[PDB]
């Protein structure tokens, strides 16, 4: 990454590197997995970016769909920042640049400690994180119409459910109650929280 | 957070986010997790207080009656700091940019920063312990009036019970007893501290 | 904690919260959690005494016994130095400022890193330890005249057992001792160092 | 490796040193495990790469093929860059001293903190690099021609073993499907995305 | 400890408390655990030496008689070394001074940091690891006579154990070794290394 | 260790103490366990080298075999460096102060930092290493000549252990694999690479 004493460079922690490999292992692409990566590669350089991509050992599928939305959103930059060099001097990024694979640590480095920044690994993590989340999409295995509370699971346990759903997918929560928790909700009228909702079921 | 070398930012460390992710899988919301929280979140810009609570797999019931207690403080902050900007100069928080969603990394420091600070994480880090209080006393799953010590029930372990769960909710006591170690303590009189009724009934 | 670089606030680690908190639940009130405790509050202020204690799950008899140690020695405090503010100036800590309650963490490090120090995290350190000690005192199982060596159990174990009873509860060895060990020390006369009695009964 | 406080040497961490013996011993030589032996060895001298190389127990076979390559790369740098020394100054690397073979320390720091560096640890990973790569290639236990899809696997599944097994070793996905998702993706039409073909056969 | 940046005083880290802790569960007096102690407290103050044989749960008979060599060491001490105190001044330390019962941290500090040093720390733990050998020969439990190689024992095996007890414990190698490996060492002659007497007896 | 902050002392690490002595529990004397030990010791002063040593708990065969190899490598030094004090002048080290039990930490510290350096921690290092390599050779268990193909072994499985044995030990790859690979061998003719070799006999 690159961090404060002046802004350096310092290599990438064998605790950052065995911390994000271990989530991958444990939780897949469950949502949460999304903000542990954000906050795992805070500073990140592109380089940074794509070892903690390419350390992951399963899930190809996965990371093949991911370079393809990192494709897109790189051709995406080329069209709205084409590039036209000057000796001792700093050229501008293309999309490829951006992604780490046709740039240097050295370009990526000097677009990051520039006055003003061109924030390159900024601009790269926003692409990955774009994709991460049309893989959460994908491997979401239900329907949020498909949670259903069941005749004598615990209302609670029903809207963990519900909401856990609602996450990795993107009125309905009294709808799919069990009908004696429907019928103490119909009773509490509109405008209840989650909250009250959940007290008037306990 | 923001610590000591003048005040900088630093990466939230992936210990941090390991502690935090492991104690909520471990224990829930028993009580004793929000001064975990409140430690873990030390220095904490409102951008780390998101990522805490986004790490976190479950509870996505807790976690959403959390994002109602933390709108209504919002909505509070803005009745009370209404907004109206100058180049190169900071703009007033409002209750969005407090919980992170609207503020950029670069505003949050800069208030937390400035001189006097606009303590944007420790105004967050509150609207947080309140929602999180709230779910405490959701989850505490016996009333105070439910602890009776057992006929060959050690009175410690009575009273390890008793304030458990009066922690987790918020004379008794001795009504609660059983009826040995309850006419030792009628007969100590009143003004007896926790120590003296404790070795009495040992 | 204060540290030095001049003296600092530093945030409260998470492996020392961890630490705390895995010995108590490996350990309880065993007499040897007590260094452990005074040796990971190393420059703690209150605000950090207050969450290592805040952070432990069980053993709320406990705890509770602790407020009312930690109550009375607050309260012999402020009999001892009564308080009366001047703008920009510091005020003189209460009882209950010393426990964390009513002082700031600004105010806290404002009465520890003064020239010359109001040492409050020192102070409410003692307070803790000698609540401490009572519990220690309190749970301790046996009394040191039912250490008894068995006929058949080997010196060092007993004397072990011995020391451990004598530890939670703070001639009489050779009186506990089995016949034919407590022959052979009425025979080494008066004044064998403990390595002596436990090499004759080897 | 080298790093900044100024470029210094520092001594290689027992983290490190345990993080890469470690991943060898649980991936062997998966693909993956070449990035992570990558960042792992960031900053490196080629003593420190030597180190990490010699700490592996098992693979010898591999480790001998290893050395055959790093020879051969050797030898090509001796062939583009001959030596021909002056009192107090840095002399030319030749292959083995860039391989850390013939060099010391103090040479290997001398070269890689000059005014240009002459690179000699990034030079020497380059070539371990190439080794590891063969090797990935030389174990990689399956033909891209037999992954093919089952008659009751799911795609994605599939899709995980079609792009592992070309990782491994480097129109045909469709093809290598089972009939009724073969049948789905010729409908399908030619530019389908990865994202598409999967969501179709879902 | 005591470090340098001048020389400092540092909190002891919860690592080396619970590595020592954990050692002397793990070996208990095993002769190893002594330059294991003396490894973990570089830099020690008498607050610190204090602190790691104070968290020791068990084992107190053997903690008991470490006390007794303190406690004669520290006559000693005051037998060479009587005192006789000047405003701001610092006083000699006496021996329960060094041993750390009846000085306070900042006198240790003011005495380690002194020019020249007092080096209190030093000569604390000098009386402390000679208390430990003491311990480490009692509980020694086998006399280096009673290691004698078994009739299918290898020759390696044997010479482990001999000198594993005799650094417990602190010509015979030969004469408690089988009939077939002492008549081969009979016959190599005198002045045979361990080495030697090891490859011909394999 | 001696390290950069200026040339400092520095206590060895916890870590470095624990990575040291689980490497020789787990792999005994395993032909890389050397280069770790090499690795874990960088900086180390003789002190340190002797903790390391000390701190092994079993293996005292080995041990008193490095202290032999140890006595022989100081009695050369001795015999190519004889010395004759001079005050507040360092003192010329014998080969008893290099290997750590006639110097003190203040001696070795001077002698390392001194301008130039006299390098006592890497001359003992050497020696150490020379000890382990003929305790590696020793503990070998099987010659060169015995490890031969079996009949169904992958050859990749049998070039992997022909390795293992003769890097513990230090045309007949060939000899000593099976019939059926030996003919295939003996085809590619001569100057194959150990690649081919394998690629042959997949
Ligand atoms: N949640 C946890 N509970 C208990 N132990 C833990 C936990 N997380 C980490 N550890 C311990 O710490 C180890 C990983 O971190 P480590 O203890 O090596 O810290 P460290 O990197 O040395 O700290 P620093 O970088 O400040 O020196 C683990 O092997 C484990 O023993």
């Amino acid at each position: 990454p690159i961090v404060q004493n002046q802004m350096v460079h310092q290599c990438i922690s064998p605790r950052t590197l065995n911390a994000w490999v271990k989530v991958v292992e444990e939780k897949a692409f469950s949502p949460e997995v999304i903000p542990m990566f954000s906050a795992l590669s805070c500073g990140a350089t592109p380089q940074d970016l794509n070892t903690m991509l390419n350390t992951v050992g399963g899930h190809q599928a996965a990371m093949q769909m991911l370079k393809e939305t990192i494709n897109e959103e790189a051709a995406e930059w080329d069209r709205l920042h084409p590039v036209h060099i000057a000796p001792g001097q700093m050229r501008e990024p293309r999309g490829s640049d951006i992604a780490g694979t046709t740039s240097t640590l050295q370009e990526q480095i000097g677009w990051m400690t520039h006055n003003p920044p061109i924030p390159v690994g900024e601009i790269y993590k926003r692409w990955i994180i774009l994709g991460l989340n049309k893989i959460v999409r994908m491997y979401s295995p239900t329907s949020i119409l498909d949670i259903r509370q069941g005749p004598k699971e615990p209302f609670r346990d029903y809207v963990d459910r519900f909401y856990k759903t609602l996450r990795a997918e993107q009125t309905l929560l009294v709808q799919n109650a069990n009908p004696d928790c429907k019928t103490i909700l119909k009773a509490l009228g509109p405008g209840a929280t989650l909250e009250e909702m959940m007290t008037a079921c306990q």
